């Protein structure tokens, strides 16, 4: 039943505040780059994006849940405003980046890292940069968004009042998206 995109992340609550947020940051950056297009979805990667054969897909959501059942949730901070690329530098994205909480991600990303290994799956990159990806474009902006932009966007951030939004932001849930389908489970 063919081959599945698995993904395995912390998913973020965009509330209100968060979303209002990017209604200012993102109109921001697009004055740079307009085609910068906001995440429908957002979420911190604990996992690359892999390829997992249809009937390896329960059971490896299985395995995340058991490991991540024992987990013990953590707050973090993603206030930091970086430029990301995907490998092929053909995606650029406009991400917040971890701060406090980044030794618990860590951990976070140990415990998947031992499933990835269990199903023959590829594990994190070994310099993981955590973080909450706000806005992607098609190409190589890094030239276009890097420097005053930034720079501009992380005052923005930094002039944002609400601790809860990035400041202290709880983890509560990690996710597992295999294709169409995403699977939930609670951490302790
Ligand atoms: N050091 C890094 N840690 C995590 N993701 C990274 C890093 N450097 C670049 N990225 C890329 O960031 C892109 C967007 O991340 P994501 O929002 O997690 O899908 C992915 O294509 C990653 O390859
Ligand atoms: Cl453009």
């Amino acid at each position: 039943m063919g081959n599945w995109a698995t993904h395995v992340y912390v998913p973020y609550e965009a509330k209100e505040e968060f979303l209002d947020l990017l209604d200012v940051l993102l109109p921001h950056a697009q004055t740079y780059v307009p085609r910068l297009v906001r995440m429908k979805v957002f979420h911190l990667s604990l996992s690359q994006s892999v390829v997992l054969r249809h009937h390896w897909i329960l059971p490896f959501v299985q395995a995340l849940k058991a490991r991540m059942t024992s987990f013990h949730r953590f707050f973090f901070t993603a206030n930091q405003v970086k430029i990301y690329t995907n490998q092929e530098k053909t995606r650029t994205f406009i991400g917040l980046e971890v701060t406090s909480g980044h030794a618990q991600f860590l951990d976070l990303v140990s415990e998947v890292d031992r499933v990835m290994e269990e199903f023959n799956l590829t594990t994190f990159y070994q310099d993981p940069s955590f973080h909450l990806s706000l806005a992607w474009c098609v190409g190589d902006a890094r030239l276009q968004l890097e420097g005053q932009c930034l720079q501009e966007l992380q005052a923005i951030v930094d002039g944002f009042e609400d601790a809860e939004v990035l400041l202290r932001v709880h983890t509560e849930q990690v996710r597992c998206k295999s294709g169409n389908k995403f699977f939930s489970m609670p951490l302790k």
